[PDB]
Parts: structure tokens; sequence; C-alpha cells
């Protein structure tokens, strides 16, 4: 038993809700919140900009030190950093950005990072400003992640299309 509430169950291990991930994180304080990161951990907009704003820019300060030490992530890769006031940990995961011409096959590799964590609160990778089809992203999520994933979908209209079209 865990503290996630109001989710619809899609599969044995995948759950979905219409929610603002920032507010969902603030209330649940999950062990892991996933950020829709880029390779530079520049949290300017989308999910990343919202999460970072909710940390009063502490996520960005920590991220800049991480990059200065380690260099950029790989597309499809991830790193574990602090969850600040939102979660114990933040798993920064880089899905391919279709608006940068990145290979969508890397979306499966991106979701594989979730399997290193028993339970996660997450957005749909490569959705939103990353330019991928959120229905495809949901399919890859279901077919790749084996751990327990609670997906927060900000847009109510999108949440309903994702549910109604789910196979
Ligand atoms: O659902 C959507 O509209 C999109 C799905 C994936 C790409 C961007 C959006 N992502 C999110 N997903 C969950 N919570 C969120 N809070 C947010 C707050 C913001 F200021 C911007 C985006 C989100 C967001």
């Amino acid at each position: 038993v865990n503290s996630f509430s109001g989710y619809l169950k899609l599969t044995d291990n995948v759950y979905i809700k219409n929610a603002d991930i920032v507010e969902e994180a603030k209330k649940v304080k999950p062990t892991v919140v996933v950020n829709a990161a880029n390779v530079y951990l520049k949290h300017g907009g989308g999910v990343a900009g919202a999460l970072n704003k909710a940390t009063n820019n502490a996520m960005q300060v920590e991220s800049d030190d991480y990059i200065a030490t380690n260099g950029p992530l790989k597309v499809g890769g991830s790193c574990v950093l602090s969850g600040h006031n939102l979660a114990k940990h933040c798993l920064h995961v880089v899905g391919p950005n279709v608006n940068k011409g990145e290979d969508i096959q890397l979306l499966k590799s991106a979701y594989e990072n979730f399997n290193q964590h028993e339970v996660l609160l997450a957005p749909l990778l490569s959705a939103g400003i990353f330019g991928a089809d959120p229905i495809h992203s949901l399919r890859v999520c279901v077919d790749t992640v084996r751990t327990n994933v609670y997906l927060a979908v900000f847009d109510k209209n999108l949440y309903d299309k994702l549910v109604s079209s789910f196979l």
C-alpha cells in the first residue's frame, strides 16, 4: 500500500491521473519524482521548468554543479539528484526531443531508467514541449516499465484522450 490517490489503473504496474506533477509531488512526497530533463539539465520550461520553479531554483543550482563535474547526460539516460521539497529523489530522465530531431527509438531506453526504482511519480517522457505523441509515449511506458509508475498528466483533455484510446 502506498499514498497515491485517484489514479486509474491501466495495467498491473502502470497508473494514470490528471494532475499537476508539482502539486502531486508536494502532497505525496514520493521517494522518486521523474523530471523530463534535457542533457544539460537546463530546467527552463515544461515539466522541468515547473519542478525547478517549485524548488525555488535549488534544482537548477544542484544541476549546474552536477554538469560542471560530470558533463551532459546522454539522450535516453538519467541521473539521480535530490528531490528537494518535492520528493526524496529526482530522477532526471532525458527522452528524445522531436523538436531537436532526436531518434524516437531512444524513448524506450529513456523509460528503462524507471526500472531501477520500485515506485515513481512521473510525466510521460518526450510529451509536451519535447514533441512526441503522448499516446505513443504511454504505449512505450506500458511496454517497457516493470516497476510501479504513477503518471501525472497535466492536461485534462489529453488525459481523457489517453484513457479513451488505451489498448
Ligand atoms: O500534460 C501536459 O500538458 C504535458 C505532458 C508532457 C509535456 C509537458 C506537460 N507535462 C506535465 N506533466 C505533468 N505535470 C505537469 N505540470 C506541468 C507544469 C508546467 F508549467 C508545464 C508542464 C507540466 C506538466
